[PDB]
């Protein structure tokens, strides 16, 4: 939007005063921090370090990236007036971003560069923890990677003036973000039953335009993010950003193991909200299937992948438990999810022999590990290791 409701006014008064993200340094940012909490804190980290992560040299601009993934490149631009308007590539964007603000036509702006495949990306690493807990690194098999969700890494490039109004990212997947030229404004709003709900009648009502959400909850965080900054947001907070000045972002979404309820009660939100088939997380129930399997191999030890698929692991590979409440729960979700799919789209895998013995396996495997320790479970390390 930014149509009716003075967007300037919500950037200066000093009301969305809510304390939900939580500072931290990212030494403790490790595997444990995420069976304890569940991943289910907004973080923002001031130092890179720690962290894992690596970044180009500070300098580096929007062109360097518009030569990495090179001109004539197609990429998907909206005009933020209204939507889509991606009749343009990396050659002329760039021509677009240095295009002094007054001369400046549209407004643009840049939200969907996945660049994994481009040179750029033994060049920028996200957050070692996030390779840890990351479905697709962990969960899909390795041989095939399309045929593997590419929404790994992203790139931002953004505009003094744009602004993205209030949404809740696909699939109800996390995302790790890193200013590395400029700022960001974020209105952060927490995924309560409550605000969840005003947030679908907002979609279905029209998303006005009349109305900035933000206003509409009890309370809302507006927070800042300057160059350096390390962002990371749980599943299914519903957010709207605003660029107070030209910036370079680079960051990616990930679905883990430790809030698997919360992507799920977002699926089902896309799937109300009739939301296009186009932009919705690739494979998603092609995933889960790999998760329990995954879940059931590492720790019954018992495969339940193709013989194909076995050898191809094994080959890769040659080149009791105690869960914490939220795979538990998150498990019985995927289970009763799955099994409550229309047997024509069910997706069930390629690499997946038997799915009912899978989820008989899993039924079962729910059932002995109801009582694990919480403290025990805390061992530090998934137990999903070794894709
Ligand atoms: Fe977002």
């Amino acid at each position: 939007g930014k149509r009716t409701f003075d967007l300037e006014e919500k950037l200066h008064t000093n009301k969305y005063n809510a304390n939900f993200v939580t500072f931290m340094e990212g030494k403790d940012f490790n595997v444990e921090y995420i069976q304890r909490g569940g991943l289910r804190d907004p973080l923002i980290f001031k130092n890179s370090d720690g962290l894992g992560i690596k970044m180009p040299d500070p300098d580096f601009t929007v062109n360097d990236v518009k030569m990495c993934v090179g001109s004539r490149r197609m990429v998907d631009v909206m005009d933020v007036n209204t939507q889509k308007g991606i009749e343009m590539t990396m050659a002329q964007w760039t021509r677009y971003y240095e295009t002094p603000e007054e001369e400046r036509e549209k407004l643009y702006n840049v939200i969907s560069l996945e660049f994994s495949h481009t040179r750029l990306e033994n060049m920028v690493q996200r957050p070692s923890t996030v390779d840890f807990i990351d479905w697709v690194d962990n969960m899909w098999p390795r041989h095939l990677k399309m045929q593997y969700p590419k929404v790994q890494k992203y790139c931002l490039m953004s505009v003094r003036g744009c602004y993205t109004d209030f949404h809740v990212d696909f699939g109800g997947t996390s995302v790790w973000y890193h200013i590395h030229q400029g700022g960001k404004v974020f209105w952060l709003i927490p995924p309560t039953a409550h605000n969840l709900e005003l947030y679908e009648n907002w979609l279905l009502s029209g998303s006005q335009g009349d109305i900035f959400l933000g206003d509409r909850v009890s309370d809302c965080q507006r927070i800042e993010l300057k160059q350096g900054y390390t962002f990371v947001i749980p599943s299914g907070w519903i957010h709207a950003v605003y660029t107070p000045t030209d910036t370079l972002v680079f960051g990616g979404n990930f679905l883990h193991s430790f809030n698997i309820p919360m992507q799920l009660k977002i699926y089902n939100i896309e799937d109300r909200t009739r939301v296009p088939n186009k932009f919705r997380y690739p494979f998603y129930y092609e995933m889960c299937w790999y998760v329990l399997e995954r879940y059931v191999y590492c720790i019954t030890n018992r495969s339940h992948l193709t013989k194909e698929f076995q050898k191809e692991s094994l080959s890769m590979d040659l080149e009791q438990v105690h869960l914490t409440h939220f795979e538990l729960e998150g498990l019985r979700c995927l289970v009763d999810k799955l099994e409550s799919l229309p047997l024509h789209k069910k997706c069930v895998p390629t690499g997946i022999e038997d799915e009912d013995a899978l989820i008989a396996d899993v039924k079962i495997l729910l059932e002995e590990l109801a009582n694990s320790d919480p403290k025990l479970a805390l061992t530090g390390v998934p137990i999903v290791q070794w894709p």
